[PDB]
């Protein structure tokens, strides 16, 4: 019923739509695992033909024999696992064709742009009016602006690639989801939201197996060694207890555990005690490594996400005045007041102001599946 977990985190329908037909699609968790590197594998095509999660998992998962990789991926922790790769990457490989959509249809309304521009110059130079060379480097940017879209297409191929791949036979590729450019800044995450979520987190279920098999009170660990706050504010930021765990202008670690109750036995004393002592440390060791890296992950989302919001929300601002710049030079222009290559330029600027805004979307949509991740699986 892990569902719970993408279901209330991903904000957006369409995406729910397609990571709900994923899960379906992919009932076995090796295939699910084939798929997703193969989806994955398709994009690396673009280098060979002429995620640290994805990284960590894919990596673990081949410097094992067959039968520990089967072993493995039997416990609660790899089917955590798997069930986020999937849902992290079908949700990107959306964003992704999402995004290409997007790009490609700008590159296209900038060729006709540059194509009007031109088509304009080449009436004048016959009258006398501009450089031969200029002419010249116009017909250049045009044989570029195709080249992109060329490239665009072949992103876009990519992605619905991927997309299939982790959908299965059957499953509908989205159209072009048109954006409304007044709407993308993230969406808002529930406030004081416990630190006790990241106790789903895969890394950290695999570091308490280890801990209970060289027998440790886990209640007695979790007390010493977990951290239990709060990690978002009133708004959708970093709490204060979270950036507290931080060492000012040098994000050194500033957690001091103390253990009130011991956390293993004496145990089986006789033989190999300090074998099974070594087999504790280890285990206790690698859970505060754990933990101290799932608290900085999710702080550096927060920070990423903060700071995308911030510039995304100027990309809005410079976007409005280009806008209603555009609509007067397109008047002004109706009234004989501007030339026409005015009215194109100013539309170019729109062009890319709209583009790097959509590059910022996007950068903040990488960022949520990272935070979703970083989560070990939402925020339920």
């Amino acid at each position: 019923y892990q569902n719970a977990g993408w279901r209330t985190f991903f904000v957006d329908n369409q995406v729910k739509t397609l990571i709900s037909e994923a899960l379906v699609n992919n009932r076995d968790l090796r295939m699910a695992t084939l798929k997703v590197q193969e989806a994955r594998a398709q994009y690396r095509l673009t280098d060979a033909d002429r995620a640290s999660f994805d990284l960590d998992f894919f990596g673990r998962l081949k410097n094992m024999s067959e039968a520990e990789r089967q072993n493995y991926l039997a416990t609660e922790e790899a089917q955590r696992a798997v069930h986020i790769l999937l849902v992290s990457n079908v949700a990107q490989s959306y964003f992704n064709q999402q995004l290409a959509y997007a790009q490609l249809q700008i590159a296209e309304e900038t060729l006709r742009n540059y194509q009007q521009s031109y088509a304009f110059v080449e009436k004048q130079l016959l009258t006398g009016s501009s450089n031969v060379l200029a002419l010249e480097q116009a017909r250049g940017v045009i044989e570029s602006t195709r080249s992109d879209i060329a490239k665009r297409q072949g992103e876009l191929a990519q992605a619905n690639n991927a997309l299939q791949l982790l959908l299965g036979s059957y499953g509908k590729l989205p159209q072009a989801q048109t954006v409304n450019s007044d709407s993308l800044q993230s969406v808002k995450l529930p406030a004081g939201l416990s630190s006790q979520i990241l106790l789903q987190r895969p890394d950290i279920m695999e570091a308490e197996h280890a801990l209970m098999a060289a027998n440790a009170n886990i209640g007695a660990a979790r007390a010493a060694f977990f951290p239990s706050i709060s990690l978002t504010s009133g708004i959708s930021t970093a709490s204060s207890d979270l950036s507290s765990l931080f060492n000012a202008s040098s994000g050194m670690w500033n957690f001091i555990p103390k253990i009130e109750i011991p956390i293993f036995n004496a145990g089986r004393n006789q033989a190999n005690l300090d074998i099974a002592e070594i087999r504790q440390q280890q285990s206790v060791v690698n859970y505060e490594q754990k933990i101290q890296n799932a608290f900085k992950e999710v702080a550096d989302a927060l920070a990423l996400r903060q700071s995308l919001n911030d510039q995304i929300s100027a990309q809005q601002r410079y976007l409005a005045s280009l806008q209603i710049t555009l609509q007067r030079a397109r008047a002004l222009y109706q009234h004989g007041a501007v030339s026409y290559l005015e009215v194109l330029d100013a539309e170019r600027s729109l062009f890319a102001t709209r583009q790097t805004l959509l590059d910022l979307n996007y950068a903040r949509q990488v960022n949520e599946i990272s935070l979703y991740t970083a989560l070990g699986g939402g925020h339920h």
